[PDB]
Protein backbone atom coordinates (compact mmCIF):
# COMPACT_ATOMS: atom_id res chain seq x y z
CA UNK A 1 0.00 0.00 0.00
CA UNK A 2 1.26 3.46 -1.09
CA UNK A 3 -0.30 6.53 0.64
CA UNK A 4 -0.28 9.91 -1.24
CA UNK A 5 -0.36 13.23 0.69
CA UNK A 6 -0.53 16.87 -0.34
CA UNK A 7 2.30 19.09 0.98
CA UNK A 8 1.32 22.04 3.28
CA UNK A 9 0.48 25.04 0.93
CA UNK A 10 3.63 27.02 2.09
CA UNK A 11 5.96 23.96 1.50
CA UNK A 12 4.55 23.44 -2.10
CA UNK A 13 5.12 27.24 -2.76
CA UNK A 14 8.76 26.91 -1.38
CA UNK A 15 9.46 23.79 -3.56
CA UNK A 16 8.16 25.67 -6.71
CA UNK A 17 10.44 28.70 -5.85
CA UNK A 18 13.55 26.36 -5.38
CA UNK A 19 12.85 24.57 -8.74
CA UNK A 20 11.88 27.71 -10.84
CA UNK A 21 14.30 30.46 -9.51
CA UNK A 22 17.51 31.06 -11.56
CA UNK A 23 20.23 30.43 -8.91
CA UNK A 24 23.72 29.13 -9.89
CA UNK A 25 25.07 28.47 -6.31
CA UNK A 26 23.33 25.00 -6.21
CA UNK A 27 26.26 23.26 -4.27
CA UNK A 28 24.75 24.48 -0.88
CA UNK A 29 22.24 21.47 -1.07
CA UNK A 30 25.08 19.16 0.20
CA UNK A 31 25.90 21.16 3.34
CA UNK A 32 22.10 21.39 4.09
CA UNK A 33 21.59 17.59 3.86
CA UNK A 34 24.87 16.96 5.81
CA UNK A 35 23.49 19.42 8.54
CA UNK A 36 20.16 17.40 8.76
CA UNK A 37 22.23 14.13 9.11
CA UNK A 38 24.58 15.77 11.74
CA UNK A 39 21.44 16.89 13.74
CA UNK A 40 20.05 13.27 13.56
CA UNK A 41 23.44 11.91 14.82
CA UNK A 42 23.52 14.53 17.66
CA UNK A 43 19.91 13.51 18.66
CA UNK A 44 20.60 9.71 18.92
CA UNK A 45 24.02 10.39 20.68
CA UNK A 46 22.30 12.66 23.31
CA UNK A 47 19.34 10.27 23.93
CA UNK A 48 21.80 7.30 24.28
CA UNK A 49 23.45 8.99 27.36
CA UNK A 50 20.20 8.43 29.42
CA UNK A 51 19.16 5.20 27.59
CA UNK A 52 22.22 3.22 26.15
CA UNK A 53 19.82 0.52 24.71
CA UNK A 54 18.95 3.13 21.94
CA UNK A 55 22.34 2.14 20.34
CA UNK A 56 21.40 -1.66 20.19
CA UNK A 57 20.35 -0.95 16.54
CA UNK A 58 23.96 0.28 15.79
CA UNK A 59 26.81 1.96 17.76
CA UNK A 60 28.67 3.62 14.78
CA UNK A 61 27.73 7.31 14.26
CA UNK A 62 28.72 8.40 10.74
CA UNK A 63 27.77 9.88 7.33
CA UNK A 64 28.43 8.13 3.95
CA UNK A 65 28.31 9.95 0.55
CA UNK A 66 27.62 7.50 -2.30
CA UNK A 67 27.64 8.88 -5.94
CA UNK A 68 26.34 6.52 -8.70
CA UNK A 69 26.97 7.73 -12.32
CA UNK A 70 25.04 4.75 -13.90
CA UNK A 71 21.81 5.44 -11.86
CA UNK A 72 22.55 9.29 -11.84
CA UNK A 73 22.03 9.27 -8.02
CA UNK A 74 23.80 10.82 -5.00
CA UNK A 75 22.94 9.00 -1.74
CA UNK A 76 23.57 10.51 1.74
CA UNK A 77 23.50 7.80 4.45
CA UNK A 78 23.52 8.54 8.20
CA UNK A 79 23.22 6.29 11.30
CA UNK A 80 21.26 9.03 13.14
CA UNK A 81 17.98 8.85 15.09
CA UNK A 82 15.86 8.18 11.93
CA UNK A 83 12.26 9.33 11.44
CA UNK A 84 8.95 7.76 12.53
CA UNK A 85 5.85 7.64 10.25
CA UNK A 86 4.44 10.66 12.29
CA UNK A 87 7.76 12.62 11.67
CA UNK A 88 7.54 12.00 7.85
CA UNK A 89 3.82 12.88 7.46
CA UNK A 90 3.03 15.41 10.25
CA UNK A 91 5.77 16.55 12.77
CA UNK A 92 8.59 17.85 10.46
CA UNK A 93 6.13 19.43 7.97
CA UNK A 94 4.34 21.27 10.88
CA UNK A 95 7.76 22.51 12.22
CA UNK A 96 8.83 23.58 8.67
CA UNK A 97 5.61 25.75 8.17
CA UNK A 98 6.86 28.81 10.25
CA UNK A 99 10.41 28.53 8.79
CA UNK A 100 9.08 28.32 5.18
CA UNK A 101 6.84 31.46 5.70
CA UNK A 102 9.82 33.37 7.29
CA UNK A 103 12.28 32.32 4.49
CA UNK A 104 9.89 33.39 1.64
CA UNK A 105 9.34 36.80 3.41
CA UNK A 106 13.19 37.23 3.75
CA UNK A 107 13.67 36.29 0.02
CA UNK A 108 11.18 39.11 -0.87
CA UNK A 109 13.13 41.42 1.58
CA UNK A 110 16.50 40.79 -0.21
CA UNK A 111 17.86 37.46 1.19
CA UNK A 112 19.27 34.71 -1.13
CA UNK A 113 18.54 30.89 -1.47
CA UNK A 114 21.90 30.01 0.40
CA UNK A 115 20.33 31.41 3.68
CA UNK A 116 17.67 28.49 3.65
CA UNK A 117 19.39 26.73 6.68
CA UNK A 118 18.89 29.81 8.97
CA UNK A 119 15.09 29.14 8.65
CA UNK A 120 15.43 25.37 9.37
CA UNK A 121 14.02 24.30 5.95
CA UNK A 122 17.40 23.36 4.34
CA UNK A 123 16.14 19.82 3.44
CA UNK A 124 14.14 21.34 0.49
CA UNK A 125 17.40 22.73 -1.10
CA UNK A 126 17.77 19.06 -2.38
CA UNK A 127 15.32 20.22 -5.19
CA UNK A 128 18.02 22.62 -6.56
CA UNK A 129 19.82 19.50 -8.00
CA UNK A 130 17.27 16.60 -7.79
CA UNK A 131 14.17 15.92 -9.95
CA UNK A 132 13.08 13.28 -7.33
CA UNK A 133 14.13 12.67 -3.71
CA UNK A 134 13.66 9.29 -1.94
CA UNK A 135 14.08 9.15 1.86
CA UNK A 136 14.52 5.61 3.39
CA UNK A 137 14.38 5.87 7.19
CA UNK A 138 14.30 3.69 10.34
CA UNK A 139 13.69 5.02 13.88
CA UNK A 140 13.93 2.70 16.98
CA UNK A 141 10.20 3.23 17.84
CA UNK A 142 8.88 2.41 14.28
CA UNK A 143 9.12 0.30 11.04
CA UNK A 144 11.34 1.12 7.98
CA UNK A 145 9.66 3.71 5.68
CA UNK A 146 10.16 5.14 2.19
CA UNK A 147 9.15 8.83 1.63
CA UNK A 148 9.29 10.13 -1.97
CA UNK A 149 8.51 13.31 -3.95
CA UNK A 150 9.13 14.66 -7.47
CA UNK A 151 7.46 17.90 -6.13
CA UNK A 152 4.25 19.04 -7.98
CA UNK A 153 2.41 19.41 -4.63
CA UNK A 154 2.45 15.74 -3.46
CA UNK A 155 4.52 13.12 -1.60
CA UNK A 156 4.19 9.37 -0.96
CA UNK A 157 4.86 7.24 2.17
CA UNK A 158 5.07 3.39 2.10
CA UNK A 159 6.60 0.67 4.39
CA UNK A 160 10.05 -0.10 2.87
CA UNK A 161 10.30 -3.59 1.25
CA UNK A 162 14.10 -3.20 0.69
CA UNK A 163 17.22 -4.14 2.71
CA UNK A 164 16.94 -3.42 6.55
CA UNK A 165 18.99 -0.39 7.74
CA UNK A 166 19.29 -1.01 11.50
CA UNK A 167 18.75 2.73 12.34
CA UNK A 168 19.16 5.99 10.40
CA UNK A 169 18.31 7.65 7.09
CA UNK A 170 19.29 7.28 3.38
CA UNK A 171 18.53 10.38 1.20
CA UNK A 172 18.62 9.31 -2.51
CA UNK A 173 18.92 12.28 -4.89
CA UNK A 174 17.75 11.38 -8.44
CA UNK A 175 19.72 14.21 -10.11
CA UNK A 176 18.59 16.55 -12.94
CA UNK A 177 20.39 15.76 -16.29
CA UNK A 178 22.50 19.03 -16.14
CA UNK A 179 23.53 18.43 -12.43
CA UNK A 180 25.92 15.38 -12.93
CA UNK A 181 28.95 17.42 -11.56
CA UNK A 182 27.73 16.38 -8.02
CA UNK A 183 28.65 12.71 -8.93
CA UNK A 184 32.38 13.64 -9.44
CA UNK A 185 34.75 12.67 -6.58
CA UNK A 186 36.84 15.94 -6.65
CA UNK A 187 33.63 18.11 -6.79
CA UNK A 188 32.11 16.35 -3.70
CA UNK A 189 35.53 16.64 -1.84
CA UNK A 190 35.67 20.42 -2.66
CA UNK A 191 32.02 21.04 -1.39
CA UNK A 192 32.57 19.03 1.87
CA UNK A 193 35.91 20.90 2.55
CA UNK A 194 34.33 24.38 1.83
CA UNK A 195 31.00 24.03 3.74
CA UNK A 196 31.11 20.95 6.08
CA UNK A 197 34.81 20.70 7.24
CA UNK A 198 33.93 20.94 11.01
CA UNK A 199 31.07 18.29 11.15
CA UNK A 200 31.65 16.23 14.34
CA UNK A 201 31.12 12.82 12.67
CA UNK A 202 33.22 10.89 10.04
CA UNK A 203 32.15 11.76 6.47
CA UNK A 204 33.19 8.93 4.10
CA UNK A 205 33.04 9.63 0.37
CA UNK A 206 32.54 6.27 -1.43
CA UNK A 207 34.48 5.97 -4.66
CA UNK A 208 32.92 4.29 -7.74
CA UNK A 209 34.30 0.93 -8.95
C1 LIG B 1 16.96 16.73 11.73
C2 LIG B 1 16.93 15.22 11.96
C3 LIG B 1 16.78 14.94 13.45
C4 LIG B 1 15.86 14.44 11.17
C5 LIG B 1 15.83 14.60 9.66
C6 LIG B 1 14.89 15.52 9.21
C7 LIG B 1 14.82 15.87 7.86
N1 LIG B 1 13.82 16.82 7.44
C8 LIG B 1 13.65 18.07 8.01
C9 LIG B 1 12.52 18.63 7.48
C10 LIG B 1 11.97 17.69 6.53
C11 LIG B 1 12.80 16.59 6.53
C12 LIG B 1 12.59 15.34 5.72
C13 LIG B 1 11.14 15.13 5.27
C14 LIG B 1 11.11 14.09 4.15
C15 LIG B 1 10.29 14.62 6.44
C16 LIG B 1 10.58 16.46 4.75
C17 LIG B 1 10.78 17.66 5.66
O1 LIG B 1 9.94 18.53 5.70
C18 LIG B 1 11.96 19.99 7.87
C19 LIG B 1 12.70 20.50 9.11
N2 LIG B 1 14.15 20.26 9.12
C20 LIG B 1 14.78 20.84 10.32
C21 LIG B 1 14.44 18.83 9.03
C22 LIG B 1 15.70 15.30 6.93
C23 LIG B 1 16.63 14.34 7.34
C24 LIG B 1 16.69 13.96 8.71
C25 LIG B 1 17.61 12.85 9.06
O2 LIG B 1 17.43 12.13 10.04
N3 LIG B 1 18.63 12.61 8.21
C26 LIG B 1 18.89 13.36 6.97
C27 LIG B 1 17.57 13.74 6.33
Amino acid sequence: EVETFAFQAEIAQLMSLIINTFYSNKEIFLRELISNSSDALDKIRYESLTDPSKLDSGKELHINLIPNKQDRTLTIVDTGIGMTKADLINNLGTIAKSGTKAFMEALQAGADISMIGQFGVGFYSAYLVAEKVTVITKHNDDEQYAWESSAGGSFTVRTDTGEPMGRGTKVILHLKEDQTEYLEERRIKEIVKKHSQFIGYPITLFVEK
